[PDB]
């Protein structure tokens, strides 16, 4: 059974499948690749545009999406195994994964962090344990990776460069300010897939205490290899923008701070001049801006940029419509 | 780009062929009038008639509808311009509207008044921002002014005398009980459509405290200029009543007591008496009455008159679904 | 106007209608018997299987389900008769069902028991007030009765044994250990629906403390006369699951404990030896066993017991579409 829980576990010959039909629904929106299917998308966090770009190419497609939120409306749900059942969870994934699977076709879901143990929220357990219990195939609306927004970025560049081709060109990825420590989620996919791309990539950080997780930074180191791209950890924030083609921002909590965020705050507050702002972008090639959303305007990037004609974010996020609905088809 | 955020925004003969359209969907309610189109409703406030509303009857129409609540499942948003974003808000308007502008082919947004501040409220900048920022068309579902019940009031009334011309007819726009202090916005409204179509309109209040903002009293002055009715404001219920065609109710906050309601309670009720119940719909000329709903019982009106065959409020709720169809078909 | 509120109501010619086009339907999923047509879903209750079947189906065939949780979204709403509405709840069922009636073709609802007086929660007054005042007909999601799952079940039991005649079979409703005292409404629609199919039915729990509702035990002994089956009350395990054909599951709160649920915790827990494990499961002749879900692992059921062949919960669990999409079809 085939799921789409990282574009690390696809060809790349499968990946540029899935970005072509993404072009091509996005040029031709409805059709009956989904009809009289359905898909429950399970929500254990906030979303916007994951949530309204599911629901909406589900329909376009001639299914139907069932948006679920447990907790709230479906009942909490428990996640480890041989465990005694006698606290806040009602029910186990075992039998979630396997109902849902006699009603609907796809089953995408959206479980971030608990940010109390790293060690533990690194495991993936969620996505995995769907994948594991579900008999049709399941898809990543974002846990610690976020493959969605990876081709729906890759897209979005594709487009704005005119060409599939991105190898050759300076990506950056840089920390931004927020005041609140976040999932390293965003950051983690834009390190894959811009490596996935060929691109030459620098990851841009406050301090070594940002770097991302070690499974990330050798996913990159091995596509790098096999893109023919380059990777690199930067601390200095003039020399990475110098000459950069397109600048990704994203804030996430320090990974050795996970359940003690306390200290961790004097430390992101002293790097607010990490904002994405008109100085930083003028030292790049004429550089594209973007991030996934939702984005706090003047903390982690200024008006200006998310104004400027340079910024594409409004139309990754459109993508997100367009390669979601490359997904579903391709799965069914 | 057209928008339907109020009445008074279109003219007399948009607004009677969206009422002929209404009735005309009453008739005939499967259309093609939406097929493969999406509305995104997005709801700031609770709702019950609206949201069912609105969603079935882009089912109806072949559309789909997708429902948002911010601070619920979607993001909080900011609406300020230039502020820094280190709050409890997670994104901007400027990026929601043009998000969803993206996906969607019109948007409906329903925001009640903070009430901390009539001056902030009063600026309607929920509306007016969702309006500025979205390339689609945007309609209010009730921010400080309600015209999707205007419209569906306007029928209801024109279906019970069997005539589009209410000119002539004794319009009592009364101040109704309700234990806490509520929005103006149907308030506001009724006078605005009451007065557009030509009715004798008496806006009836316990206290000069209690009259309509200004804007309110001049559309309506505007409006009588036009359409040949009248308008006038009484504290005296008797003489209000008497001889009235039709009776609409709706509690709202004294406005000069926002963000300082302690002290318009004890105002309040002291004018409980203010229910409409038959003693004071005996003084009618067998009038009809109707609320907008939610209506407390035997608070706001008693049962003896909910159940008089004069109460038209389930036909006006009724309407709703076939003056919004009317509305997102003249929009798209 | 007939209504889906208890199989109990239905004669048994039309339940066993309902069985074979729930089959049918499994069989061939997609129609047009809800086209164009909708249902409100009214939920005061969590619910992952009630609320993602009942979406889909009609989604399946054809319609379209709106989603209303009173107190979330909708409003809170009031069903006691000629009381003066100035607390929490903003409009009356009366309204309520009215409004909902000139929307949709059918009305669902979910309301447990509020647990503080049996008294009140075993009148069902949510359900009844949406059958007396909905002009369309009203389907039982679960109150204190769960008609919808006894033919979700029914079915079920029907394919594994490959016969729609289960006259014969010893089925054991046994309650079993639950850290909280849980609604009786799966337990009576067990009782009612396994003595209307003429099996030998046993009601296994701690203490005569446990038994059920005498309106329940009452319908299954005049199940039982008019069927061929058997009822009896057993508070001895062993006995109880000795060759049994099929064991099914479900905690609930003792019935006088209600209000008074302080006293009633030890008494259950010193019960949770009622755990349906492999060792009781290995005295019943190769039977079957079942749970309506949500279940709790380790407290309800080991994982053995779930895990094992014998389960068919999963299999139940889907049913739940097919029935009510029986249901659906046959109301409107
Ligand atoms: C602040 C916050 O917690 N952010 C999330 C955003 C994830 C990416 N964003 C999306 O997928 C867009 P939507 O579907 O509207 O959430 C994070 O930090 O990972
Ligand atoms: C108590 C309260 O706050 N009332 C609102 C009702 C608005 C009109 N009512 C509607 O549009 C009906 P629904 O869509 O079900 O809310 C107000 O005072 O303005
Ligand atoms: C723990 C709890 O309160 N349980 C409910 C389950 C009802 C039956 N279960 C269902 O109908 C399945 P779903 O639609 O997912 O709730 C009870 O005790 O009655």
């Amino acid at each position: 059974l085939k799921h789409f829980l990282n574009t690390q576990d696809w060809s790349r010959a499968e990946l540029d499948a899935l970005l072509t039909q993404a072009a091509l629904f996005k040029r031709n929106k409805l059709g009956s690749e989904l009809k009289g299917k359905s898909i429950a998308l399970v929500f254990f966090n906030p979303s916007m545009r994951t949530r309204t770009s599911f629901e909406l190419g589900a329909f376009q497609l001639g299914g139907h999406a069932v948006v679920l939120q447990p907790g709230k409306d479906a009942w909490p749900i428990e996640f480890n195994l041989g465990t005694v059942m006698d606290g806040d969870t009602e029910e186990h994934i075992a039998e979630v994964a396997r109902v849902l699977g006699r009603y609907v076709d796809l089953i995408g879901v959206r479980a971030f962090p608990k940010f109390v143990d790293w060690s533990k929220d690194r495991e993936d357990q969620v996505l995995k344990s769907f994948a594991k219990y579900s008999p049709v195939p399941v898809i990543n609306m974002e846990t610690i990776t976020h493959p969605c927004q990876e081709l729906a970025h890759a897209l979005a560049l594709q487009e704005h460069f005119g060409t599939p081709d991105l190898r050759g060109k300076k990506y950056v990825l840089t920390w931004t300010y927020h005041p609140k420590p976040l999932n390293t989620a965003v950051a983690n996919s834009a390190l894959t897939i811009a490596t996935r791309m060929g691109m030459d990539v620098t990851l841009l950080c406050p301090t070594p205490d940002y770097i991302l997780d070690e499974r990330y930074m050798d996913w990159a180191a091995q596509n790098v290899a096999e893109s023919g791209g380059s990777l690199q950890v930067s601390h200095d924030i003039d020399s990475a923008y110098a000459g950069a083609d397109v600048v990704y921002a994203k804030s996430w909590g320090a990974l050795p701070f996970f359940g003690n965020w306390e200290p961790e705050k004097p430390i992101r507050d002293q790097y607010q001049h990490f904002i994405v702002d008109e100085r930083k972008m003028a030292l790049t090639n004429n550089g594209v801006f973007s991030h996934c959303l939702p984005l706090r305007r003047n903390v982690a990037a200024t008006d200006a940029v998310m104004d400027s004609p340079n910024c594409i974010a409004i139309d990754e996020a459109e993508n997100r419509l367009h390669v979601q609905k490359a997904i579903m088809a391709a799965l069914v």
